[PDB]
């Protein structure tokens, strides 16, 4: 099939410098923890998966899945959104693993045999377009429903477009990038995420501005390297702030 | 008064570069949860802190605070670790603040309210020497209690000490390093964080290796400054390897 985001890169001058940074945000929760409580594995097959799904969880993660509460592991993704169906679906699949046949032992055993600890990744602020909406509304609403950030203090950039599609697994997601600069000074990102606005939260653990050798140090210690995008999206900057 | 602590800074040559590393551990919470479920903070004077230390912690971390389950927050820094009486002690001193008098509504209030996030600190793997030991010893002990890396992987380089102290507060906090050079391979030191081996991760979230470029990143983006430490560190490695 064909998996779509569309998000935005913005950007600014911080003036010490003379450097471009973006806003870049940070995940609360890994991938393998939301694959853990949404059942997206099997106990019949591909053993190789449940043992990487663990590791790939961050230690706190673990000792969730550690306390067999599968309510408090449930918070930690949803936080009291009203999902019940969801909710006593995965509950139920999650109760018929390791709580029936051996009662937590060895779902507890395997937590405890997992190695190392996942990374919670750095992301642009990108999401999937409602049914009645331009590429351009979705990144311009994705953006600030992820930072707070309104639209009178950036100017899209229109001329800019960037597309990756990946394949790794497997299916086709396209990831597609407008850019926006800065004109209102925003020097404190990160103040916007507030549990008042649990959607802000829902996902985001942290907002930043990052220049671009932050992008490449996160690149060499996240899976999802996203030099090909501000790597474009600075220069493109650049050429436009000369003239 | 006098705090002081005592760690051990160990260094390798990755050999793909010409460049030396050393061993770094990142915290799994913050020091504002930590002074808050142990109510280091009054009610009645220091708002100004109340305040600082709830914008101080990570997302997850008020997202535990806003479930008034007080012992879900104690499993976060204990994880199930009997201590009944430090227990009991601080959750009556919980129950007085905001479960008595306004029922959550200030605290809840007050979490919502808070703005931002915290960061969690990576640190030189450092501990608090036992009545019958010699510092060195304690710097041994402490460092393979954090971190599962036994003697033989390591030779201490007798030659090196070195000592911050602290009083931005104030009293004085006295931080003493010693010096390890790695022998015995180890590739990936973060496998060796495990659920089973509970009092390494008790407190730590990952192990790494950091060159300098990783821990100058770092100290930008955190208070705890650790080029002091590791820039003496890696120039001594610098003359050793030489000869």
């Amino acid at each position: 099939q064909l998996k779509t985001s569309i998000g935005l890169i913005t950007c600014r001058m911080n003036t010490q410098n003379n450097q471009i940074e973006t806003i870049l945000v940070q995940k609360r929760y890994s991938l393998a923890f939301s694959e853990f409580i949404h059942c997206h594995y099997s106990i019949n097959a591909n053993q190789g998966h449940l043992i990487k799904m663990f590791n790939n969880m961050t230690i706190n993660e673990r000792l969730l899945v550690k306390t067999l509460d599968f309510d408090r592991m449930w918070y930690h993704i949803w936080i009291e959104t009203p999902v019940y169906e969801l909710y006593h679906k995965k509950y139920q699949k999650f109760r018929k693993n390791w709580l029936l046949p051996d009662n937590g032992k060895k779902l507890i055993s395997l937590i405890n045999q997992a190695k190392g600890s996942g990374t919670l990744l750095w992301e642009i602020p990108k999401g999937k377009p409602k049914e009645d909406e331009s590429d351009l509304t979705c990144a311009i609403r994705e953006f600030e429903e992820e930072t707070g950030i309104t639209r009178e203090y950036y100017q899209i950039l229109p001329e800019f477009k960037k597309s990756m599609s990946y394949f790794d697994g497997k299916t086709e997601y396209k990831h597609i990038y407008f850019l926006a600069m800065l004109c209102k000074s925003l020097e404190e990102p990160n103040m916007n995420l507030s549990l008042q606005y649990e959607n802000r939260i829902a996902e985001i653990s942290k907002i930043s501005w990052q220049n671009m050798e932050a992008v490449r140090f996160i690149s060499k210690r996240q899976s999802f390297n996203l030099e090909p995008m501000i790597g474009p999206a600075f220069n493109f900057i650049k050429n436009y702030l000369r003239y």
